[PDB]
């Protein structure tokens, strides 16, 4: 339950990323994990995520908003280093060249707020 990098080596994550790599060559190797401070949103179920490589960041947006059942009333922001997504309509893979972590992994989290 704790974070990604608590869980896995900072090796083990390369590795995985390279694996990834391998498989899957045209998706992009995703965590998104919920804010630290969140009290409003539920969990995701799960973390990791391959994302093809051409999906828009707004539309991940929508995407997340349903897996997480979320009404039209329930704000919801997702932010990768700080900088939210939801007017983002610009290819997952170009937001990676740019914002992916020295893992190789591109790390997101979401919140009811986007300070
Ligand atoms: O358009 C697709 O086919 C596609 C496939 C996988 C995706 O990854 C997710 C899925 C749910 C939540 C976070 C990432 C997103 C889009």
């Amino acid at each position: 339950d704790r974070p990604f990098k608590q869980r896995r080596s900072f090796a083990d994550r390369c590795k995985e990323v390279q694996q990834i790599r391998d498989q899957h060559p045209s998706k992009i190797p995703v965590i998104i994990e919920r804010y630290k401070g969140e009290k409003q949103l539920p969990v995701l179920d799960k973390t990791k995520f391959l994302v093809p490589d051409h999906v828009n960041m707004s539309e991940l947006v929508k995407i997340i908003r349903r897996r997480l059942q979320l009404n039209p009333t329930q704000a919801f922001f997702l932010l990768v280093n700080q900088h939210s997504m939801v007017s983002v309509s610009t290819p997952i893979a170009d937001i990676y060249e740019q914002e992916k972590d020295e893992d190789g992994f591109l790390y997101m989290v979401y919140a009811s707020q986007e300070t």
